[PDB]
């Protein structure tokens, strides 16, 4: 057991490591809080998450089991990976803290827009980045759910880490937003599609003010659903409600993207689909033209299988919790 020390960050007491040195808080929310730090043993630049009350619900208890597993499943250079994990507790009975820790590489995607647009040459390198975590994730069959800027973390170089801390509504798919019945890993396609745009544009592809004005916004570049797409909305109010969304014909898609490279935009098309069963894929867009100066059909590494059983588990709080604390216990560092 390594020696613990104590101090008051965000209105709680952290006990953590004695290697972890000068904790800086960074972001706080309803489950929990994250601090950058330095990590005296590896010499890397951390974060470090405190679970908010890990084991006070069903629902806490279940996020917490959930990011422990995630964390601890995913091993791609382009995915945030777990550092570490521990607990002040020596054991189980007294077990009521969980502390994760991954690399902080330093800045988001969610700064370097704001004075001016990145070259394509840049987006290449970052969208390239997305994708081969991307490709990774999915293959896990998980899916993101909330790919934004300030989830992808980047260090001077530009090398990036997908990562989820755990504005808000303008990178998400439409269906999300429209409580499809079940969505796919399609969703995450239409977000890198927002995200690439608005790297070479310098500004958000659809700022909506609201829920429907987000939405009309996205009606307005792609046009409101064809034919084929329509027979897969049941509601004949909704189909009617739709047609009110849109007043003009859908814009010149390549007018947003004034002067850019034309790979960009023929892949920007195909990630922007209204109807996701025609988005691109990962895998599909990695193989794509633009990316020919990075794209390796043999360095494009899947994830092993994930038994993702537990997402729709309705569990004790015990059980989550005696769960979590054998994957705390058993946790390895990597290499
Ligand atoms: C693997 C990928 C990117 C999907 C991912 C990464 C993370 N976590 C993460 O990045 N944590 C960090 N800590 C410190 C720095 S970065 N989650 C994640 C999984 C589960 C839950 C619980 C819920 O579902 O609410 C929350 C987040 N998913
Ligand atoms: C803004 C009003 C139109 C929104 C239409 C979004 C259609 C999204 O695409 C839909 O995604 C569903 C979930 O994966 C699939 O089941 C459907 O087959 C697919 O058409
Ligand atoms: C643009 C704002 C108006 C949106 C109207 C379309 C709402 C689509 O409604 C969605 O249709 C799906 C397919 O039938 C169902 O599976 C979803 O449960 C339903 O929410």
């Amino acid at each position: 057991r390594p020696t613990f020390y104590r101090q008051e960050l965000n209105k709680t007491i952290w006990e953590v490591p004695e290697r972890y040195q000068n904790l800086s808080p960074v972001g706080s929310g309803a489950y929990g809080s994250v601090c950058a730090a330095f990590d005296t043993k590896t010499g890397l630049r951390v974060a470090v998450k405190k679970l908010s009350r890990p084991f006070q619900s069903i629902i806490h208890a279940k996020r917490t089991y959930r990011e422990l597993r995630l964390l601890k499943h995913m091993k791609h250079e382009n995915v945030i990976g777990l550092l570490d994990v521990f607990t002040p507790a020596r054991s189980l009975e007294e077990f009521n803290d969980v502390y994760l820790v991954t690399h902080l590489m330093g800045a988001d995607l969610n700064n370097i827009v704001k004075s001016q647009k990145l070259t394509d040459d840049h987006v290449q390198f970052l969208i390239y980045q997305i994708l081969r975590g991307l490709k990774y994730i999915h293959s896990a069959d998980i899916i993101h759910r909330d790919l934004k800027p300030s989830n992808l973390a980047v260090n001077e170089d530009s090398e990036l880490k997908i990562l989820d801390f755990g504005a808000t509504r303008w990178y998400r798919a439409p269906e999300i937003m429209l409580n499809w019945m079940h969505y796919n890993q399609t969703v995450d396609i239409w977000s890198v599609g927002c995200i690439m745009a608005e790297l070479l544009t310098g500004r958000t592809l659809f700022p909506g003010t609201d829920h429907i004005d987000q939405l009309k916004l996205i009606l307005r570049l792609v046009g409101t659903p064809g034919a084929e797409l329509l027979k897969k909305i049941s509601s004949e109010s909704a189909r009617n409600y739709i047609q009110s969304l849109t007043q003009m014909p859908k814009m010149n898609f390549a007018n947003v993207f004034i002067g850019a490279n034309p790979l960009a935009v023929d892949l920007l098309e195909k990630m922007l689909v209204l109807d996701s069963d025609k988005r691109i894929t990962a895998a599909q867009a990695l193989a794509h033209a633009y990316f020919a100066q990075y794209h390796d059909p043999d360095d494009e590494p899947v994830a092993d299988p994930y038994d993702q059983s537990l997402e729709s588990r309705d569990l004790l709080i015990d059980e989550w919790k005696s769960l979590t604390y054998d994957e705390v216990i058993s946790f390895v560092p990597p290499p």
